[PDB]
């Protein structure tokens, strides 16, 4: 009569899967920043951790574990192996390459071509009707790394992209404008990282146009250099980085948001990196950042937003450029 | 006029003062695990971090910043001052002094009542009707050492202590029951340490003692040896630790537990350090974790659990222990 | 082509499978007040409701569809058909039978076995899946009646019970020690109204019986009366009834609560209404409350409180008083 | 020795006013949406229920009370004295006149003054820093004439205007478009009612106007009648109470967001019925809907919008139609 018994009457033993699981591949400082904001949001009903590094693994499983009591996520788990990510809604992959000293842009993403090599069918086996998150760096490279490797259908592979960009630029927006993020409107497209496209046009306050009110916005006459607002979304993950180490905080909370449209089925408009072939004049298989209805089948539609002939060579030369490095990777 | 004047008539600039600002002191994981525990928590409409790394600091204020769109806590601000510590409702020392490979217990405090000295007497300066939280270790003897340097009542110092402790015991007893751990009761109170005493003649779920239950509960001659869960609680931070490098993620969802009890108003029993001479047959000034009603004036009472000869003795030791190395201390 | 298609590109054609779907049965302010609560709760991607007044039932429907905006729930439905509640995880049963003056209990019974006849059988041919909370009264009889006609093993049908009950116990309780609800613990059971049982041996703060503190507890010689918190908790209901005319937010929280912990997967033990023909010596086939671990399957297992012969008494004589009710029941 | 002194020993009090307190006026559904869907966002940590019918008062206190297991608001009170909401941050009016079938404009709006009289002189008696939010019924008057009694700053007497309104907009715009609401944008500003005009030009998602991708929208010669969407705003409350009694849920909601603003410095924009005298021609004591950025300070700034002289000239109009209802009052 153990005291688990004495205690308590089993009605039934039945039970394999769960609902609404999570997982995220990697635990480094984005991996687990992903991981307690996804916590803390309540999104999911089990909670996958995978890496190779096995001792680290097993203790960020075990601290929050241990914080149990504080959160309604009543299953985690971690495993070098993939089996425990098994039914997953949603797999965020952080996981990658660290860059080496002398190494190439091409390189670099060989590497992490042949690492999702290993992750991507894995995680495909075990949860193949997953939606995939791609958070690795660079984005939009290996969005295109783990579609090809899946084979998911495009709506079912979602870059993590200009979520964040667009994150930061409403951010600096608001801090010059004395109003909160959530009510200052601007949207970064496009190539996340170096080129990335400022929208001045559909920037705004309470629906009442910036660019109109100014017309310079955003260009080199612009009085008030609004284009250093741009600068500042780009330069900031490597001012962080040389101030700190590297970023995850709002990364985590920015995966947090997108997980929550898709997980809860919210159909909101989130700019993601997204397979944009036959879009803008582009011609080749390669993912770019547009404003998407996120939901439980990723990504249903997409808004064709409207670029200038400028704006959008931009995302043109950004996609040349993509391809230029995505054609000499190897798969086989 | 500029853009920000076209688009927003100003009706009044205003003196804000802040209203529910919650300080948090060095931002190490500890430190912010407790500020992104909080952050997502909404407990604040003012996080203010500080430290002596100015650069580390920054980025980590930054970061937080970046991701401001998905909160709802407008002003974060960080300094190496504690003027931005100003009007904090609640000050969270995290802060402290780094062990030295052979360094005594006693040399380890007395830098830690060093740097005490510089920290709290400046949070005072800036909120002097603020709670101070001391998450630092050795948690139950810097509770002493804050409050001491602080000339706060005893209610307004509140210790870390066992809150976390307790919370371990919790999830543990849930992974072996199979039931969630808010629904599994069990204290865990004393010295946060090694000391820490598990009250058996507590543990129940749903209000069925698992003491009159199987009485072995808690000894030596115990078939299932429910000693090693404690024995699992004690020796967590260092598995952890060993495992991972340091622990953050429970301790900082621990700490915005407590966040919200004082911030809220709540009064919820958490088990925390507070002053305790008087009990137990305890003489001296020392501090230890007992079951705390916590609101917002922090401790306005304290659940006075019935104990053991032995349990109380194990107590009693570890306030002689305390009070050992207390009185060897050098404030002025 | 129309704006939308000009502004949207779509890619999936849309399924519309909806995961984590509950539906509310009943209108009533009670039904109103579990769907707001479960909707501010974020714990559904769809609610349905369904009534057979439906001039009403789209105007509840369209006032919580109007504060969408403020909700992460995109999509709530209502209709006179129960086609609407489809793939329902949850349904909550709120309608019932409006008294008669002059009406023996009998027929007020049989008048609900009489919709439920059309309600029930109605709910699984479109979710035969799906997990029956009862709230309708009277809770326990209607337990046994939504099992005998739904067809559903024991475990996916529950009553509302004596969670409220208990809700109100901790509230009380609180009041006079001066503590939240939360920390104040202790167990209303049995038959949901007149007869349901304390059991102040489970009372408890921190780990602490008052029982034992204050052995005199709950008896009559108690010169503190603590048997009135009893009582002050079975006439709550109708204190209110006679105040406003009915009751309907605490019982609309109270509900959110079991559905969390049911769509959550949490098991946290709840004192719900469930089959205990086996228990406390009962051999009929009985609904009453007893503390019940909630999962996604339902009452997966249930805790073996330890009654003193007085309790198992009334837990007995409330199952012959209920059963003598339901074998007179007409169902075919 | 109580049971109370064997388990609690109890230290020293100090005093205790409440820190983010929020009253609301009169318990009638619309009252008690607000209460209700308040205490689920945890803005408050006393909540202060008030009106004349008392035993209702009492119920409606108690019921909420029992719910306490599951809010983290430990106190609610309530009563038919003013007392009970002394040092709220925040008090929220719903009370006011109920039209008669006989009755005219005129004849509701004095009255309401006369309750108004009342009321408002005790809410301040108690809570003399109070940002008053004017739900009342006939709002953009009623805020007007809780300012005048009330003699607060213009910025802390904010009424809730067409913040309801917009968010009937944004949920009609998100069903055409396949868009959850948040990530639909569009505005309705002015004389809630009739009136609101519904900023076509601003109207949006992702930041691509409606207005310039298809030039029709809202006009007369629309193909797909986009006017229907700002119709079916003015109608649903007015069409709801037609099928449900009284509109509750939603503005609940509303009035929530708004607090939740206010109660946590958000400095998010809201389009609220505030004094404009200043736009649009309006040289006159109203208040008008339009978008506000709302703090701890009540409404600290706004948004000029540009609009068509069509636009304009509806504000214009409902402003002046404003002033001859409010210069024919007396206090
Ligand atoms: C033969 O099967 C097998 N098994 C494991 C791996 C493999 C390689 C790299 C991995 C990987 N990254 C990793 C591992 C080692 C070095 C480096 C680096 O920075 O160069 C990067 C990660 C991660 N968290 O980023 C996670 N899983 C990995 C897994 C692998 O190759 C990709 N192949
Ligand atoms: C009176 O002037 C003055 N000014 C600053 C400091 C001081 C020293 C150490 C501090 C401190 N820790 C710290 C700093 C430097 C060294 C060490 C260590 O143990 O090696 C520890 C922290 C923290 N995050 O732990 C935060 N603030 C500090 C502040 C100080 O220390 C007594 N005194
Ligand atoms: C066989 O066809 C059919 N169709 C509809 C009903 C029926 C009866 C009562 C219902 C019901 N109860 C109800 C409805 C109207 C009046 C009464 C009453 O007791 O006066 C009770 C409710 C509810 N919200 O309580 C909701 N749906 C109902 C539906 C019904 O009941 C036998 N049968
Ligand atoms: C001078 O003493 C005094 N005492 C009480 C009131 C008074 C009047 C109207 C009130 C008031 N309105 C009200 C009360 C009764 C009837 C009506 C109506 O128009 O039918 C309107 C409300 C509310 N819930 O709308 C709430 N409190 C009130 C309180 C009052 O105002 C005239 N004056």
């Amino acid at each position: 009569a153990t005291l688990k018994d004495q205690l308590i009457y089993n009605l039934l033993k039945e039970e394999q899967t769960p609902q609404n699981k999570i997982t995220v591949v990697g635990v480094g400082a984005v991996g687990m920043a992903c991981a307690i904001s996804i916590l803390m949001k309540d999104l999911a009903d089990e909670l996958a951790l995978v890496d190779v590094i096995e001792d680290k693994l097993k203790g960020e499983m075990m601290d929050l574990q241990h914080g149990s009591l504080f959160l309604r996520t009543p299953k985690i788990v971690s495993g070098k192996d993939y089996n425990v990510t098994a039914n997953s809604k949603l797999v965020i992959i952080t996981a990658g390459a660290r860059q080496q000293e002398g190494e190439s842009r091409l390189n670099l993403v060989q590497r992490n071509v042949n690492i999702f090599k290993f992750i991507i069918p894995n995680v495909v086996k075990y949860s193949p009707n997953c939606k995939l998150l791609i958070v690795s760096n660079p984005v939009d490279i290996l969005t295109y790394v783990a579609w090809k490797i899946s084979g998911f259908p495009k709506n079912r592979v979602i870059g993590s992209g200009c979520n964040l960009d667009s994150a930061r630029f409403r951010y600096l927006m608001g801090e010059r404008l004395g109003v909160h993020p959530l009510s200052c409107h601007g949207w970064v497209l496009g190539e996340h990282g170096d080129s990335s496209v400022p929208v001045w046009s559909g920037m705004n306050v309470a629906g009442v146009s910036l660019k109109t009110l100014h017309p310079d916005l955003g260009t080199d006459k612009d009085k008030e250099q609004w284009k250093e607002v741009h600068k500042q979304v780009v330069e900031s993950a490597y001012e962080v980085i040389k101030l700190k180490g590297y970023t995850s905080w709002a990364i985590g909370l920015s995966v947090a948001d997108l997980a929550e449209s898709i997980m809860k089925n919210l159909r909101r408009v989130h700019p993601v990196s997204t397979m944009i072939k036959g879009l803008y004049g582009i011609k080749d298989d390669v993912f770019l950042s547009v404003p998407c209805i996120l939901g439980q089948n990723g990504i249903s539609d997409l808004v064709k937003v409207t670029l200038t002939s400028e704006e959008e060579a931009r995302l043109k030369k950004s996609a040349d450029t993509l391809w230029g490095i995505q054609k000499e990777l190897q798969f086989h």
